[PDB]
């Protein structure tokens, strides 16, 4: 009447030694009676219960229950004519008694105004602790009369329970068995239970006893004892032979990372450290910069102190300390040593970065050479310049510095003509650079990495969130759980894809204010497509995070994973460093990764500002989408033929 | 008496809402007989039975077993006089049958030989698959069974079981309890032994009954039956009111990542590819840039041919093809376009990096302008001129076009002297760098962040292998198992240690092979003293290690403390760029972080070959010296009180 098995089959394990938990099984449950599965091992009945809710599948086999086969939409196993409590406790923690009676009605379907009387009657009958109470402080027991609860609340004509009293106090067992026996006898309702407890299934109507994956006997119990002359069944087995139901899913998903602040502070307070401090310490020029001067026309006093002084006007007096007056005094601080080898030696040393010699000759020497031109002497061509010892270990330091003193000298020889009627024009070599087509004249290094942040945070978290949630949600059983509640696989799936595109909005958004508006990074190009990229690669890396949810089961698995995909893609999309500087052989491969193209995209449109209608922009947008598809594609195909 | 337990008070819980697992209990348990645990709910006998065994204490009590308090001398509790079974499987996997047993006879101080006959006896006594199977590839109850061998093996003189049976067949269970019997006759074995079938502790000697976190009745089931002439015990309970375990050690450990692929794949085989795709992509010169060449002194012919021909010796035939001529061919590619406008348009596509546009009246006026000096008209200043506009949106492409571009006039201008017979010194501006004292006159991006990436690397390698390894064999209840074997604290700490020097020790060889040997990163000072360092690194990260195991308990959170303290140390440790550049407040508080001055010493030692004595170089020895005493007495603080 209400299920019926006929030949089912169902194993586990490799061919060679496979691990056979169901043969050849026959199992007829009457309406409006409880039944009562005893078995040796815990494992064939857990199978054959989730066999017949329909979330196992055994191989070849035949499963008729309340109408058909479940889930084949003449049946009514998956919804609210069942009630299934699991063999584990697949109930949400940072959740009260009443909250988690609440989404369980709301599923079901139930009034909020007679949700209430249902909880309080189960509050008082399975003697649980107050409503307010979250359900992670909760002990096991209690845990376990909360999942019974949420099994019992709906009033379905099937009950299929696994091990409800397993923990329980013997008064409270004999009161849970007196009102099941209750509500079975003179209604329409049928219990399936498996219990530990042999003895206690004595008022059970039809007691099957499971062994070696097939049923020895199933009768009843008084008759069974009758035909053997047993005082006990112990002895018998020794036998030596959908919108409403998208809001609560919505609900549910904002409430668990509000209520978890480690969960809040990874995802949104974390990015935001990393963006204030990128932005505070990579791409500046170096300031703090010591050099070490001789200067031999001028008496030497002190390291610190050296009395340079000349006239402004004219006569050219001194020509060494006005030198020393052009360079520019942000990035370079001026030391004084009495002598070249001392000076020498303190670049040797951590003390300067370089050394600079003047010769007691250099003003004479210096004024000959611009006077005479082409007919100058090697004599006045020696003493007339800048003796230059730098320490070029850092590439980045050793161009400022030999940029800073080149630069100087530029204005320095410009300032010596001018009021004299002499065109400045005259101390410019004949390559000249016009006004920058894009850009200016001091390009900054934080510009050029700053786009490569913004793609690499919003794509690399929503792989983590989206990955981590999906894999502890279905490895203790929480969407199997729904799943037999009524709830289909596309509304669980509508319901992440939302929740995780508002999370990502509101990274977007803090990412892009704290760049942009406070620590004054340009963009020249149009922000509305600025965030349509950066929303477009938070999807691309949530897709590879239903890839790794699909192929991996444990946590610990999937983050390697993940941080085994994110090094080698960081190092070839071109974030730290211009894509122009790697081989001919790998930049092509490299041009086919899912961030490369979307980071020259995001590039040219902050630095250049350029239109959505440029090749070298929408590429980047045609890159991402690909991959998306691709994505979506390999997770299908992992169970395609499986 | 074997064990004696009094008034022993446990609770598990906050001070709101206390969950009272223990009470006043008085329990004791005589020599040579068998003790039945039979309470309603499996906490209380779990915690008692982990309270005998020593594993965990309990709040205020007395537990008196074999001697004396468990833990201490004159007791033998963490030993081989006990056997200790747990509530959950604590066997490793990936090892097979055969396997486990020798390691914990090994651990137990039993040879070889003993083993085996053992190992035999209890094969044919449980029904255990083959000897060789792995422990993973068992099912659940193969597990427990294997587990119960485990516990019997070393033929101890008390024996702790935690359910030995609960999915066990009624035809083995009466065997297993038939063999307790057996060997519990009138000899010094105990057992104590805690079972869901109350019925089946008929062959007890003497039965506990536990309610409310003590005892209801403690007497012989026999003598409890005949109280009011009840014939079985259900109705009764319905009442109201050291050289050679470190080796074991090591062994086991080795053994356990050779079997994980995996495992091996992310320590060993992802470092060795990070680097070389560093070496690769990272600090590597551009070297295919395009710039869009007008020549009006040549006729225009196409965008990739010019007939660029002038003469070598004298005469300055055209002088603007002898120019080109000297543009380094390894980084700029030449294209042509016939007018000026037209290559701006260029410019402003992505189609060229600059354009050059010299003039069709350049070799008249370049003669002229060098030949009059200060007499040159504003003329011939302005047509033998040449106009660069450039794209200087990217920094570094921008300083590599503005270099080449003038440096090849340095060539260009001293090849016209000599040619001339004059002195090629005339073209020298009075700032003239000389020999460098460190480095080279071109220095590279990739020798920078070198040192800063092996350190990196090796350093979090560390913290996640430590973290992981320690909060799954503990969660597991393996570490527990074996600390009631007699394994003490100092031998686990000791064989991990030696374990993760032996793992980083091979990391470092592989990074130094490939990024000194194989790319060519230059290495000038002792190669000696780079080892020192890099080891020292590494075990400061397994210090750290140590203190995210000792507070976090899930591999979830572990993680999440280990990335959320890699990400702003990464960026503030000078690595990417030079620690220069950031404000003086933000670099006086990162010289304290673990990897600041560990970088700079490991970077003066590669690129400059300072030794052991410069203050810059042993700043880094001492810096990670006292980060490792910290985070060593961090944990151990953490440990004291929690
Ligand atoms: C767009 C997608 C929408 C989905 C939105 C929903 C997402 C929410 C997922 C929640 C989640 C995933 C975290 C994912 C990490 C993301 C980064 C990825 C990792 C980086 C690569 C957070 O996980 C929780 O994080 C907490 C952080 O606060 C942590 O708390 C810790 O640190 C705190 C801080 O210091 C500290 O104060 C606190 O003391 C610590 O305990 C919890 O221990 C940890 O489990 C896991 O949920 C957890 O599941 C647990 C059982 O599995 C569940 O345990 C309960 O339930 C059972 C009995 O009912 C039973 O098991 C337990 O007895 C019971 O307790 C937890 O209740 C639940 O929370
Ligand atoms: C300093 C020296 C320390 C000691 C040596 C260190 C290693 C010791 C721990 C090893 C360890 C942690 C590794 C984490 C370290 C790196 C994380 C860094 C994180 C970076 C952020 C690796 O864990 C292994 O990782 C495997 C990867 O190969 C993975 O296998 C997966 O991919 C494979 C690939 O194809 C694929 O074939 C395979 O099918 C996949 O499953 C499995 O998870 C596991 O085998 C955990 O060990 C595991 O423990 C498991 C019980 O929990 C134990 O479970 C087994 O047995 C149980 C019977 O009690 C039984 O109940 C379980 O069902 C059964 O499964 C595993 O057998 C054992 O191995
Ligand atoms: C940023 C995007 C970049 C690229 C995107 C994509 C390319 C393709 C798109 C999809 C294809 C693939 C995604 C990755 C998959 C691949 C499929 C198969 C894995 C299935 O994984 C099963 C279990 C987990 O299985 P399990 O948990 O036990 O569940 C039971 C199921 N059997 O993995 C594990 O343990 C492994 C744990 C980490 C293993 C390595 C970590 C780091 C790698 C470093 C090594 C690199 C060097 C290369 C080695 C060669 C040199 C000798
Ligand atoms: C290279 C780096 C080296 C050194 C860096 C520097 C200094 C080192 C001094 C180190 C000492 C300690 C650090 C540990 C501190 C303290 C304990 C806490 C957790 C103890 O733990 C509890 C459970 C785990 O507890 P649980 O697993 O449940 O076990 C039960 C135990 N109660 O953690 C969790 O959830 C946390 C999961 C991730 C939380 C954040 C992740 C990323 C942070 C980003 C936020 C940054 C911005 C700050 C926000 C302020 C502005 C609004
Ligand atoms: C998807 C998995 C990640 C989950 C979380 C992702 C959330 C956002 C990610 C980054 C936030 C953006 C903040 C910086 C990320 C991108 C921006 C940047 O500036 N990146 C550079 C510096 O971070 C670049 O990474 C430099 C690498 C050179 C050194 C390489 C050594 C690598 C060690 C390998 C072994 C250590 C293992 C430690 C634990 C094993």
């Amino acid at each position: 009447h209400a299920v019926c098995v006929r030949h089912a089959f169902k194993q586990y394990g490799s061919k060679k030694n496979p691990n056979h938990v169901l043969s050849d099984l026959n199992m007829t449950v009457a309406k409006g009676t409880i039944y009562g599965l005893l078995g040796a091992s815990g494992c064939g009945k857990t199978t054959l219960l989730s066999c017949i809710v329909g979330r196992r599948r055994l191989n070849t086999g035949e499963i008729w229950v309340l109408g058909g086969k479940p889930g084949t939409k003449g049946s009514g196993v998956p919804g609210k004519r069942v009630g299934y409590m699991p063999q584990e406790i697949a109930l949400y923690g940072e959740f009260s008694i009443k909250e988690t009676m609440m989404y369980f009605g709301w599923i079901f379907g139930m009034e909020s105004s007679e949700i209430n009387e249902r909880l309080q009657f189960l509050l008082n009958f399975l003697d649980l602790p107050s409503q307010n109470r979250l359900v992670k402080n909760l002990s096991g027991g209690q845990q376990r009369r909360v999942s019974f609860a949420v099994a019992l609340m709906h009033d379905p004509e099937l009950l299929i329970l696994d091990e409800p009293t397993v923990g329980v106090d013997p008064l409270l067992r004999q009161s849970i068995w007196n009102h099941l026996v209750q509500i079975t006898k003179d209604g329409n309702k049928t219990v399936i239970i498996t219990t530990h407890y042999i003895e206690e299934a004595r008022q059970a109507h039809t007691i099957g006893l499971m062994r070696s994956g097939k049923l020895l006997a199933e009768e009843s119990p008084h008759v069974l004892l009758s035909m053997y002359g047993c005082q006990s069944l112990e002895e018998v087995f020794l036998k030596l032979s959908s919108w409403g139901k998208i809001k609560a899913l919505l609900q549910k998903n904002f409430l668990r990372m509000w209520r978890n602040v480690g969960v809040m502070l990874f995802i949104f307070a974390l990015p935001v450290m990393q963006v204030i401090l990128f932005c505070l310490a990579i791409g500046r020029d170096p300031t703090g910069l010591k050099l070490a001067i001789v200067n031999h026309e001028k008496n030497y006093t002190n390291q610190s102190y050296q009395e340079c002084s000349f006239d402004y006007g004219c006569k050219f007096s001194y020509l060494s300390c006005r030198y020393l007056n052009n360079l520019r005094n942000s990035t370079i601080l001026k030391e004084y040593y009495p002598d070249p080898e001392s000076a020498v030696d303190a670049v040797k040393q951590g003390h300067a970065w370089g050394a600079l010699y003047f010769t007691e000759n250099f003003t004479d020497a210096l004024v000959a050479r611009m006077a005479l031109g082409k007919d100058a002497d090697p004599e006045t061509l020696d003493q007339s310049e800048v003796r230059v010892w730098l320490d070029m270990s850092n590439q980045q330091i050793g161009i400022i510095l030999q940029r800073d003193l080149q630069l100087s000298y530029q204005d320095f020889a410009k300032d010596l003509l001018g009021a004299c009627e002499q065109n400045p024009d005259l101390a410019e070599i004949p390559i000249s650079f016009k006004e920058p087509i894009y850009g200016s004249n001091k390009p900054s290094f934080t510009d050029f990495v700053a786009p490569g942040v913004i793609l690499t945070i919003v794509f690399f978290l929503a792989v983590a969130l989206t990955s981590s949630a999906l894999i502890i949600e279905r490895m203790e059983g929480l969407l199997d759980r729904s799943w037999v509640a009524g709830v289909t696989p596309g509304e669980i799936l509508f319901s992440h894809v939302v929740t995780q595109f508002v999370v990502m909005c509101g990274q977007t958004a803090l990412v892009l204010i704290f760049m942009i508006l406070v620590f004054g990074v340009q963009c020249k190009g149009d922000i509305g497509w600025v965030i349509v990229l950066t929303i477009l690669q938070g999807l691309c890396g949530m897709c590879f995070g239903f890839v790794i949810s699909a192929i991996c089961e444990l946590e610990r698995n999937a983050i390697q994973l993940a941080l085994g995909s994110f090094y080698p893609t960081l190092l070839l999309s071109g974030v730290i460093w211009p894509i122009e500087g790697m081989p001919t052989v790998l930049r092509y491969v490299s041009t086919f990764l899912p961030l490369t193209l979307a980071t020259t995209s995001l590039r040219a449109m902050l630095t250049r500002g350029w239109s959505i209608a440029e090749p070298a922009v929408y590429y980047g947008f045609l890159a991402t989408i690909i991959w998306i598809v691709a994505f979506l594609t390999i997770s299908m195909l992992v169970l395609r033929f499986k």
